[PDB]
């Protein structure tokens, strides 16, 4: 389902030349340093690679608590760091990676900001920092003294990661060295590269999986193109499922009266599945392009549980001109919340590809029902 | 766009499940001590295998000092038969290709040990045909293996003929400097390959995705549709003849009838099918004239078009003479070639199947008229 696909990926489908539409795209530290870079260099797996980095910074330079952060980016290009790899309280755990996951939005927090500016930070007293949040420090009676918080960038200087060290170990009540930066920041510069390769590889693995899904759904709907009702159910069921939405509603442009709608098929997302607000359908037919509305109680186009976010595409046929039906998704839901987000590019992008086959299939189902209506004229 | 640009090892194109149903969800998935680093830094950014090679090529230049330099990339086809290829080769266009244990290099490949060669005209493995034709004298030779981290050999690089005052061998300490840098190339090389295989696994999904939009466009005639099918299969797979057999609708060990296209276009309308029909499984005959048949038709792929629930055999697909491009030369089928057809057959299944049902009403209506 659609929500592990929610970083930025390439289009599923591609136009060319009044785009006919297609799928097919186109000394003895220096010494040590090395031994390390070898050790990461072989990891393409971000989880795996992240662990190995976290491990590495540890004996990289001397302090009390370390933290790694990984930049992320949903499909709407909104970014943010998360970390499950967090030094805590010292002999004291449910589990390690404790089911449990920090997440800073972009530019908030000491790290937030390191990120968003991509310059390192060598604080001597955290409490002097206006972006230190002392809530944790307070509740657990740790004393956060000194902070090393450096960005990790890929070769193009993009920030992919932040990593910081807290409270330099010391028996002279000390700070983080100029040297101390360097060693830490050297080793990171390698990470930013290796890591970035890791992200790009995992994007393709995903980019794949998405297409495998698409192929499976392709086979599914195509199995039984003999009853409109039959086939819409599978389109409807299959979508509500993968898209995590609340309703789906297919409208079939009528084959004779090329204006209005002969059949209509609805489906709520606790499964029931049977046969009254045509405004968006008629728009998207007459407009012939998709409709994405983050929420309708704020869209000046359409006289205003209930219908917040709308992503409503049109099904064209073969030869790619007549809109033959329309598809109206309603109310994407944040995964396990049930909150209600707006459809982002992902969802737009999958649907677009999906209804190409939705088209083909509905069109040929209709053919069948056609011939069947011939036979019952004698 | 040819089956043949996908001829390396890939994930299973389909998983079949406890009981019939093939899915596409596959792979269960979501000092120069300091001077070296400058070098490692520079390659590690690269996931393009070309671009990463060109880079390794340069580095090795500044790394040991020798007259002619070359770097060799291991390769691999659906069938797991490794060669080496190379387009970076000081002769100080064209692309070398060595089979697996041939040559010096192909030997250091296959043994993945280095050869440090003091005079070349002594090593058995050497041959002077080329020195001779061209007037070079090969002399000393450092040939080193490039391993990724699991110690497997992904490439070979070599340096021929030291530059010296005293006339030089290749130093106990040149070997090291080299092997060294080569360790890193191993690992980066490997990932870059890994990346591209992925990239390739996805271009595959879009070939299918495409050549399914193609099929299910109109399913209103068994004649139309098999043309569309065969036509594409022939170009895609690079064979001379597609023959689609459709099992008798009615009952059952017959063959209703039969499209057959060869590879220029349209004129249409005989054992081999049979065997698949009955077995229910793909058939791979390298040489068609050395099996269980008695006999052009040198090479045979026959795949069974199954059906809805994937337990009956709707139909059968067969092709003749896989012929590598750059040639025309005929040639057997391999895992790639099976796999793509294994997939393309599914949709073909539903494709056909669904057209059948339509004609089953064209033919209900030819009982009146």
């Amino acid at each position: 389902s659609a929500s592990e696909f929610d970083r930025p990926l390439r289009p599923i489908v591609v136009k060319d030349s009044e785009g006919t539409v297609s799928f097919l795209s186109d000394g003895d530290q220096s010494s040590r340093l090395l031994e390390l870079v070898k050790d990461i260099s072989s990891h393409l797996d971000v989880t795996a690679l992240c662990h190995k980095i976290f491990l590495h910074i540890h004996g990289l330079i001397s302090a009390d608590r370390y933290s790694l952060f990984l930049v992320c980016e949903d499909s709407s290009n909104d970014k943010f760091l998360i970390s499950r790899l967090f030094d805590v309280a010292e002999g004291s755990t449910l589990e390690e990676v404790s089911n449990n996951c920090i997440r800073l939005e972009w530019n908030k927090g000491i790290v937030g900001h390191v990120a968003a500016l991509g310059e390192p930070l060598n604080i001597k007293d955290a409490y002097e920092d206006p972006r230190f949040n002392a809530e944790v420090d307070q509740i657990t009676g740790y004393k956060t003294q000194s902070i090393l918080c450096m960005p990790i960038k890929n070769h193009r200087e993009e920030v992919v990661g932040v990593a910081q060290a807290i409270n330099k170990k010391s028996g002279n009540g000390g700070t983080f060295t100029e040297k101390d930066e360097k060693d830490f920041a050297a080793y990171l510069a390698f990470c930013g590269i290796v890591l970035h390769n890791a992200q790009l590889y995992e994007t393709s693995l995903l980019e794949n999986k998405r297409n495998q899904v698409l192929l499976d759904l392709a086979s599914l709907i195509f199995e039984e193109q003999q009853s409109l009702e039959v086939i819409l159910k599978k389109i409807a069921a299959t979508i509500i499922s993968f898209m995590q939405v609340q309703k789906c509603t297919i409208f079939i442009v009528d084959e004779d009266c090329s204006d209005s709608f002969s059949s209509v098929f609805h489906m709520e997302c606790e499964e029931l599945e049977k046969s009254i607000n045509y405004m968006y359908a008629q728009y998207v037919k007459n407009t012939m392009e998709p409709l994405n509305i983050p929420d309708v109680s704020k869209d000046k186009r359409f006289p205003w549980q209930c219908i917040r976010s709308l992503l409503c595409t049109p099904i064209k046929n073969g030869k790619k001109n007549k809109v033959i039906g329309v598809c109206q998704l309603v109310n994407k839901m944040e995964e396990n919340t049930g909150k209600v987000k707006p459809f982002n590019r992902n969802d737009e992008q999958f649907l677009e590809a999906f209804v190409i086959f939705c088209g083909l299939g509905i069109q040929n189902t209709q053919m069948y029902e056609a011939v069947e209506r011939a036979m019952a004229k004698r």
